């Protein structure tokens, strides 16, 4: 994981009503192992509730963490990465039942990519 671009396709998982609910047409992670940040955004339903957004996260080695949003409150992210596979968890203390554990599978990558950004590949 030392150079490039991977765009992750992902589910979360909420418990909802005594239950197990997945998200999500897709929710893509995307990480820069150039400049070491990550972004994207994991798209509820009307189980799973509301979107996770995450902006400007920060990679070192095959972990990650950052700072994330859903329903109006801030969460905290942190990860692994291990076609490969990325998971990880964030936690809400102003609201724990948007708690959410994620994992996904590469969508695409582009290891020679020499960009910046956390746009995502297509």
């Amino acid at each position: 994981l030392s150079k490039g671009k991977i765009t992750y396709q992902v589910w979360g998982i909420r418990v909802r009503n005594g239950q197990f609910v997945t998200s999500s047409v897709l929710s893509f992670i995307t990480a820069n192992f150039n400049s070491n940040t990550l972004a994207g955004k994991i798209l509820g339903n009307s189980d799973y509730g509301p979107d996770v957004d995450i902006q400007n996260a920060t990679i070192t080695g095959p972990t990650f963490s950052g700072d994330a949003t859903s329903g109006g409150k801030s969460g905290k992210l942190e990860g692994k990465f291990f076609e490969v596979s990325i998971g990880g968890k964030i936690t809400f203390d102003g609201d724990r039942s948007l708690d959410t554990v994620f994992g996904g599978v590469s969508y695409e990558k582009k290891l020679d990519d020499t960009s910046q950004d956390t746009n995502h590949l297509t």
